[PDB]
């Protein structure tokens, strides 16, 4: 019994093989640093509407998902208090523009684990049986145990929510296949500090025959969501 | 006295601390290989051909000056034991199958003349080459061991394409906290408006993958 | 200039480059689960003292190298509560000898992230300015972060000191030396479910001229600290 | 459909899920320069018959195992002929002994790729199909892709066998069953440069129930093979 949601370039997942037991949601960086006020990207001086934006579509993926029994993964980036997992580069470019990581804001420490401005945002924070995974860089699969994770329940496919589009989206997408995992890239499930960045990254997806995988919407994932 | 020394790049002079030496910056030159770029193989190469000029220059005044040099070909082992079933699909459905007879040997496939660098840009010894099964230079390679044995910082990427393995590499690259610099004319996609995204996108938020250059400020200024 | 350690089967560094900046202690998998009453190891019914053997000896290096400004790294063994990076092979193991990952025990669910058997010893517990490193497995830097921490602090020579020195520190010890880290073996700041498999673990690290490194003691680590 | 060969502490794998398809013999550096006159273990005088006498073991395992079509891998260690992938610990240990990487020896230099020392012995050669991996560590998933051609497999189950029991074949089992692969050690069909090394490698693994797996010999896995 093939399902496939519709998606572009090509149906998705390639082979129909879209079942609870072989599928994960991943919310990529849903925390009020990347779309709240007084946070890293706030600082920054980006239009925080860009990065709410994705929130209710979500919302709405992430509800149906939990209710169909399919595995679901949040991921927080962010560092250890003592900064041993901040490169060094990382740190100057974002003291440079005045949101410096590790330094005092109104919502604690910026990009720093256990601050307030740290966390998943309440709208879409985890329940239990669900997979957080800390991440020290834009990638959610360089230096964490994702790969591990994904492999010891046999994962297969990978659909894609969070923030941002052309960054943290767009890295764990390149990472997750070129390791063979098929993945759907929700474009209304996420959002960028340039629009245009938004919609470039998207586009990235479909270029040869859908390179990184294929791209859908919230409404038609849910809508034919087995 | 300090060996301090820096690139005019955007959105900050690259390195961000200086510290460029010969013995601790790479360039990498990702995938120029013929089947991609070079006459006949696997319609339009002129974007993907215009950097080659500028990388020449480029590795012609690092080999001058003694930077490690390091170059990269996407491809397969020959028995395929290293490619995705859906990554192998999609290069199927559009009729360039990866493993498939073409003109310049089997597609994307370890050994083919296809799959080889181009002439213009090939290794001489002691350059180190990567083989990779994916777009990331990083995954399911040595590379990240053999920086790491040469203590090499600071890496000047070039290549193709520049929103699918040089972007890839430079954000494999920049997490591991490697000091990344593209350099524009030295890269090249299959859309110029993606090529220009992927530029724009290393920028934003004070240079969130690093510092983009182009051949001139670099050969200008390599010390 | 050069400093060395004395050391089994050559004195250590290799290269005499011993300096704080470059160095690092880790101090492997002190749980209560692998050396207390009522944890994992003590379950499987194996001899506490041969665990708890190395804590006094621990202690004094790592007085010794906090005094001296060297990194110190600790690592625990476990998992989320929810088990999704619990390989199935693990968790069957435990459970057929009745020391079941996951399970309730008396210091709380075994090797489990969060529960008071999880948690370092008291004895040995970091303090601010200190990386920890949780794992899911033997090897500290499988599925971690520790090469990405590791290569941010610039070290080049490890310490390693812990439980169990056949399974968790041994397995260290080999992937660090695969990626071309310096590491030195403290003898008696390990210890084993097996005396016998702790010295053959030792004594495998000094073949091939040192093929996983060098071999010394607290005592003589301490002397020569620089 | 489960099915099991003898094993020590349990019957192997652990779930019955034994299929051609799902299933690979591993061997581990069995090259010239592990197991023959001139190479590198002959040149730090370690005793040759120890490392020779899985020879014929490995040859009965690897016939039936391709008689019946199940995966076969096997490994190389080896560097580059520039030494990029060499660590510098790894180099002067190896000179320090007499057996330096990369220096001319009767069969070429020393654990250098394309060297006829370095290549695997004709006794145990690789056909057409079967996967090689070179390494440039102890450990076969340091630096390969032998992660990513496992699970393109679907490789489950593995079965480990070639030199030396202590270092490559111990470390290359640590790291695939950290990553949640289950593996079998034959104990017949391996050795090492000290006898009881090789023994204490192999008992090891039975600890905890298991800790790295389960362990059997060529007769048994022979018969019992599906």
């Amino acid at each position: 019994n093939r399902h496939f949601i519709d998606a572009d370039p090509y149906p998705w997942p390639y082979n129909g093989a879209l079942r609870p037991d072989n599928t994960a949601l991943i919310i990529i960086d849903m925390q009020t640093d990347f779309c709240g006020k007084g946070g890293y990207v706030d600082h920054m001086g980006y239009d925080l509407s860009l990065v709410q934006a994705p929130i209710e579509p979500i919302k709405r993926v992430l509800a149906a998902m939990r209710a169909k029994g399919y595995h679901i993964i949040h991921t927080r980036e962010g560092h250890r208090p003592d900064l041993a997992d901040l490169p060094a580069n990382k740190r100057w470019r974002s003291q440079r523009i005045g949101a410096g990581i590790g330094d005092p804001g109104p919502c604690g420490r910026i990009l720093t684990r256990g601050e307030p401005g740290w966390d998943i945002i309440p709208e879409l924070y985890p329940i239990e049986g669900e997979t957080i995974i800390d991440k020290p860089g834009k990638g959610s699969f360089c230096a964490t145990d994702l790969e591990l994770v994904l492999n010891q329940k046999r994962i297969e496919n990978i659909i894609l929510t969070g923030i941002t589009t052309d960054v943290s989206v767009s890295t764990t997408m390149r990472e997750a296949n070129d390791r063979g995992y098929e993945c759907l890239l929700l474009e209304d499930c996420c959002g960028a500090t340039d629009y245009g960045n938004h919609l470039a990254a998207i586009k990235m997806v479909k270029m040869q025959g859908g390179v990184f995988g294929s791209v859908s919407n919230s409404a038609a994932l849910v809508e034919a969501l087995p």
